[PDB]
């Protein structure tokens, strides 16, 4: 059932994307594990627990900062299943219109998500870490 | 046994640190899962499989680039156990002397590691993602 797990996480990631585009935590709630242990590391900080993710990531970082958002994957995700946990990794790109100045901002990067099979709920995101694209200049990225 | 798992991962992370200081993949091999699925996302690229981690991360990024390295944690790690997988997150700092110009370079950032209990081997690292410190300026870190 590793392929059913993967089919599930793949399509779950597509739903995660829609949750971002809509900056909708009530939709993100259906994908993340609703708990204080669920965490989200990102370039602007570190969300500790679902509440922080809902409030400061979906609400502030995505929803107050931008009026339109489109988050897409560059290729389908790599998903490595280890029993009742799985690691998903992908490359993404992001186009958003800012509320502050109306300008379209475009970013890219890498993301990892840890999914765990939460009993009688199903597979949910227990952790995300996202960062920008690789930088290979002399002295950078250490 | 969640606390024994945590005691094990905590001390395993201390060993990971020593492996970095020594840029020693034969030591990192005892901590990472020796497989093509094991992956390492970092600011300079993406290692896919233990071989890439051994060669390009331990060998090149750590061992050819620097002549001395000290990687330390800012606080003990947060470890969230989900059955036979666990997510560890920590803040770190890094002091290295470069081979190219002899100068001491100092960096910091956040790291997440996914540990999985690998049958008859024990707990090993199945994935790492590390990034730099949070940036909260206007327009940055998206």
């Amino acid at each position: 059932a590793t392929s059913t797990v993967k089919q599930e996480i793949t399509e779950g990631i597509n739903r995660y994307l829609y949750s971002i585009d809509k900056a909708d935590p009530t939709l993100g709630k259906q994908l993340f594990y609703v708990s204080p242990e669920t965490s989200f590391i990102h370039p602007r900080g570190h969300e500790r627990g679902w509440s922080q993710i809902a409030e400061n990531f979906y609400g502030t970082t995505m929803g107050k900062t931008f009026s339109k958002r489109t988050l897409k994957l560059d290729a389908p995700p790599a998903i490595h299943v280890y029993g009742n946990a799985a690691v998903a990794e992908f490359d993404w790109h992001f186009t958003a219109v800012r509320r502050d100045n109306g300008q379209t901002q475009h970013t890219t990067g890498r993301e990892s998500q840890v999914w765990a099979k939460i009993p009688n709920t199903g597979w949910r995101i227990v952790h995300v870490h996202y960062s920008g694209p690789a930088k290979t200049g002399v002295g950078e990225g250490y």
